């Protein structure tokens, strides 16, 4: 028993990073096979970021002009080139501890796990989700461009995230490992709009599901709803709406608790219209969605 | 910016997580140096946890009993011996991944990380406090135990949990890896109190410190208060009494933000007594106290 915001280990992801600097700029990159990965703002000077063109700074920069360290020693650079946002330095040397690994790009909604480094060392890990809004709530300072956001799956790392920005609002913007920014953010420090974050109803549920396998019970009613009368609902309190496919993926839940998806559903919706009376629910005094139903299952089931 | 619930890399622990069987019980035990370290639980039957005598059931025990696999290999236990609760195996082989590492007994109030594990394999990484009643508020499952909580200093692991035991209410208990449980715990299956679970001051004080560097300001008043002043109200709603030691803690977080710690005290007082009225803090509608203040410094500086 017991919920708590669990992320992924990291240690086949320590294995992989490394600092890139150019010029006066040092972030993370991330070493897999004969290749670095960064964000390529790396080349940018700071009077550079108003409006870079990346095409333009890129001609200047040969591949000494590439300083990458992984760990107190130095690889050679033998190849750069863009993709999108991201500079690949083609390097001399394999990464000895490149794990099995793929690239995803994942949907809002999707959970996964950031492993946030600083001059190509890990400082921290954590969980967080990709916002309908594209965004991420992560945590990251100075320097901490070019870490990733992964899942695992047995022996597996899809990396899906890489660290690009932090927008005034304090919220964070990245790619995917092809270079693809998540949302319409772009790689310039320019006024960006976030757009509305609304809350992934799919996920609340599945917190909810997780809550009364651990004995957190009190919000449970003697109603039922429809899918219709729940998103209308769900609109109002800025909640996404909740598909079929969303009451399948909950299916394994529901079929645990003996508690019907719409039952649920018309829990949830008392607790927007009602609030949580001063309550807690999992130790917690809002409603939390950045658990998905595969992340319930798996923390209840024990998936190593 | 931004503020997570950050965990350490895991990857120096995953390095040393192996399963510990030993007749039908299969748990994990920490392989550091040529020692495996695992709750002497293990030697227990189902029926056994009852009212156990662990020096008895050892007896019938012999090195070949305690199987101990690393990955896929087997290490050859050359010697076997009982500390307090947990059993340390002497193995013929030392690990090659051992980090360095120190074991140390944390004092309540501090936090560290987890790597939950089932079967010597890593499934997850999470933070957590020692809870002033010596409980943890942990995400267990069956098969956990053995599990370790840890800090890291730079390169040094310093091993503080084991995980043991989950009490009828769902709390965790477990030992420092001398096997002396944290707390009036006993490694048996018998009703157990927890006991009243107050809240970390300091570590609500320095979480508001950080939401205040983070541009959360709305709960900041136009108030002080003194350090008995406030320790009255702190002990009607269970707080633990902030001591000057405290005080001086908080120090640097009082220095960046330019705001005394007891005008934060204040502003707690405050929250204390009239709630939060519907708002958020760093995200959370209640008062995070898993944050001490090298912490909160630590996410607020960048340290690796
Ligand atoms: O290192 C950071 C940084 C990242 C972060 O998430 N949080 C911070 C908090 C305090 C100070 C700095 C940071 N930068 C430099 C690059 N950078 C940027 C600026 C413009 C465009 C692009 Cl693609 C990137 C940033 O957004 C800011
Ligand atoms: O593996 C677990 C387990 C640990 C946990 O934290 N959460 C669980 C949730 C569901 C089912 C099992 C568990 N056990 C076996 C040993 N055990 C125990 C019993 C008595 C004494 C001692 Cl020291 C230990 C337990 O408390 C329970």
């Amino acid at each position: 028993s017991g919920f708590r915001k669990m992320a992924f280990p990291s240690g086949k992801v320590e294995g992989c990073m490394v600092q890139v600097t150019c010029g006066t700029t040092t972030l993370n990159g991330l070493w897999l096979d004969d290749v670095v990965y960064c964000p390529r703002h790396v080349i940018c000077t700071s009077e550079d970021m108003l409006n870079p063109n990346y095409e333009d700074l890129l001609i200047r920069k040969s591949n000494h002009n590439f300083l990458v360290q992984a760990g107190n020693v130095q690889l050679r650079v033998i190849g750069h080139s863009m993709q999108n946002c991201v500079l690949k330095l083609k390097v001399d040397t394999a990464n000895p501890k490149t794990p099995k690994y793929k690239f995803v790009r994942i949907q809002p909604g999707q959970t996964f796990s950031v492993l946030a480094c600083y001059n190509g060392s890990p400082s921290g890990v954590y969980q967080c989700a990709m916002r309908p809004n594209f965004t991420i709530k992560g945590s990251f300072l100075n320097g901490s461009c070019g870490s990733v956001g992964f899942n695992i799956d047995y022996d597996c790392v899809s990396f899906c995230y890489m660290h690009h920005m932090e927008l005034p609002t304090g919220v964070h913007a990245g790619t995917d490992l092809e270079g693809n920014f998540y949302g319409p953010f772009v790689d310039r420090q320019t006024a960006q709009a976030a757009g509305t974050d609304t809350t992934i109803t799919v996920n609340v549920l599945a917190w909810l599901y997780a809550a009364v396998i651990n004995g957190d019970r009190w919000f449970l009613n003697r109603f039922t709803t429809t899918l219709n009368d729940f998103n209308l609902v769900a609109m109002k309190y800025n909640y996404e709406p909740l598909t079929q496919d969303h009451v399948d993926i909950l299916g394994p839940l529901s079929a645990q608790t003996g508690i019907a998806v719409l039952d649920m559903c018309a829990s949830l919706k008392e607790l927007l219209q009602n609030g949580m009376n001063g309550r807690t629910i999992l130790g917690s005094a809002l409603l939390e969605d950045e658990f998905t139903p595969f992340d319930v299952v798996r923390q209840c089931s024990g998936v190593t």
